[PDB]
């Protein structure tokens, strides 16, 4: 009678309460630096972490107790905590909410301004690239790193280069899997680079993996970074020079064709626009609208990407569907 | 082989991509003023709405085309659009994400500051109460209005008062259901009040439903607003005077006991702290942490609320479980 109001409410809400909570807790925690210490297989030692993160130990404890109540962490002893068993899936899902609602917040809040004067708006309302890079890492863990990772592990490379590498997770994983390998991760944002270095350091690969703060446009006139490369990867960057710097794009591509050690290949994970299929359409639209309207970057269809890679020297070019909606992996030898 | 990477990715992502997209689209749209015109049973006429919202018609069209691609709206003709059939459920779910990630953003971003100097932080990092009120309306539609609404429709009241009424949706619904009734909605935030007036006006109840901009603390010394009331409701406000203004709280309660027309009752929908049950625990924790740590407002358990209402003059007090996690409806005659 009001028990049916209960059942119908629960069904209408579905998984949104759980996800809303997880996303807020994890973004707050990641900004504090706490989340990097949360793993289902490792312990977080409050005495040490509080001191490393320069937080009052009592404050950290109240946070972790809140997250314990939430069911996201387990208290092992006093000042010892570990993530819940399914933590990595929960964090992955929170990646999508963080990306749309956090990284892209300036577009949500100031749409009026973008509509009436784009140029003034584009330079007034700027995204935090630390947030851009972290949220994409969380999405990538399960939805776009695995395919690219598995492709790269085969043909056991020696040298791997990643353009627009963000927090450098793919390289950390590649280098962890192939025993004797080197990596260089290139990214134009101080905030991302700083975060990448800390993550690389934490993974104890500081000497094998170089973080260089440069544009991808840089590589057009300065391919001194590529050569000797078995694999070159670029994840969601190539679009940041379209449709304006088209010539510079085709120049970076040509440079990649040359610098490649004779066996290897260019791997591009990127986003195609406005898909129609039921599974991808909704998040497709969000990625496409943010890119087209707010960032004025051109997303190319599957067809167009294949054409571009061909008429830039590469042959044997195929495209793969990724779990990430509108995400596609292009392999070009 | 990479088709299993696909299946496993899709399963790991689950409904998070769809929800992330919906939440971003709808918050952006609501800030523009577009979402109030989206209904599965009504049409949005771009020529008129663009002019009413003072937007360039082309800009509105590109938004609506993006949302059409997303599957959230249907294009009826040229410059005519309607919401998808399940729009109201999608908006309801987006309410939770908007609440945790948007309304409460100052707490997510500046946790460090709250940890080290609470007083300076509390007055530097302030929530937008327009966002607080709208997001709670979206959550309430399916998860806390229905029970309170059905209780109030019985005993067909003449006069209904709602303390901390926000965007005044419950009153609009109550007044829509009982043919000859009056309402007054009280709320301390200019931004919420302004939004309520516009919504009341849109529902053509402008003369029946009064919006008064006052505190709930106001009512302690000035019960001239209550008397002649068949029902007094307060949804998620009573906590905003605990644990500091405890005396003023018990004074507002006593005032409610008197002013009630002899048949009627006080109805309190509010939030209890840190539930443990599997269904409620995660979002429970988020509501509880934001309230306890960031806002320093005291949430009372079910037991405590019943006790308070009793030793304030009311008898026949029961508590009902709501679909909204940690939400409980208290009826006090
Ligand atoms: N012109 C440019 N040159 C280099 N990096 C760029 C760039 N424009 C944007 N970027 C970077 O590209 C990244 C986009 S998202 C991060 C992608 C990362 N490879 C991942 O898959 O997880 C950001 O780190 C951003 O700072
Ligand atoms: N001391 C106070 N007096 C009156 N209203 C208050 C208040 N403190 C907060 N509020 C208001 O209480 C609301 C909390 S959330 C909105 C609740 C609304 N009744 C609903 O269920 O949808 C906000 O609108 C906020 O501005
Ligand atoms: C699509 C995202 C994964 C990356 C991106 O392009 C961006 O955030 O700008
Ligand atoms: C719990 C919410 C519905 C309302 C609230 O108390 C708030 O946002 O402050
Ligand atoms: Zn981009
Ligand atoms: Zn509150």
């Amino acid at each position: 009678i009001a028990a049916q109001h209960l059942a119908d409410g629960i069904a209408a809400s579905g998984p949104a309460p759980d996800l809303a909570a997880a996303a807020a807790f994890l973004e707050m925690g990641d900004r504090l630096g706490v989340v990097a210490h949360l793993d289902p297989d490792r312990t977080l030692e409050t005495a040490e972490v509080a001191a490393a993160l320069d937080l009052p130990e009592p404050a950290l404890v109240r946070y972790l107790d809140a997250v314990e109540s939430a069911g996201l962490v387990i208290r092992e002893g006093e000042g010892r905590y570990r993530a819940c068993p399914d933590f990595d899936t929960i964090r992955h899902q929170a990646g999508y909410i963080s990306w749309t609602m956090n990284a892209n917040r300036p577009f949500i809040e100031n749409a009026r301004d973008f509509f009436t004067d784009w140029d003034k708006a584009a330079r007034t309302h700027v995204r935090d690239y630390r947030e851009v890079a972290v949220s994409s890492q969380w999405m990538g863990s399960h939805a776009f790193y695995p395919t690219a990772l598995a492709t790269i592990i085969d043909a056991a490379p020696r040298k791997v280069v990643d353009l627009g590498a963000g927090t450098c997770r793919l390289l950390i994983e590649v280098l962890g899997a192939v025993p004797g390998s080197t990596g260089v991760g290139l990214d134009f944002a101080a905030d991302a680079c700083r975060a990448a270095e800390q993550a690389v350091a934490q993974a104890g690969m500081t000497d094998r993996l170089t973080v260089v703060e440069r544009t991808i446009q840089s590589v057009a006139t300065d391919p001194g970074v590529l050569e000797g490369a078995d694999v070159i990867h670029a994840g969601f960057v190539f679009h940041d020079m379209l449709p304006e710097e088209e010539d510079v794009c085709d120049q970076v591509l040509a440079n990649c064709r040359e610098s490649l050690a004779p066996g290897g290949f260019l791997a591009i994970t990127d986003a195609v626009p406005y898909l129609r299929n039921d599974r991808e359409r909704r998040f497709s639209a969000a990625v496409s609208y943010y890119h087209g309207e707010f960032m004025r970057r051109r997303l190319q269809s599957e067809e167009e990407w294949v054409e571009r890679l061909r008429g830039a020297g590469f042959s044997d070019v195929r495209a793969l569907t990724l779990a990430f909606p509108t995400g596609r992996l292009f392999l070009a030898h």
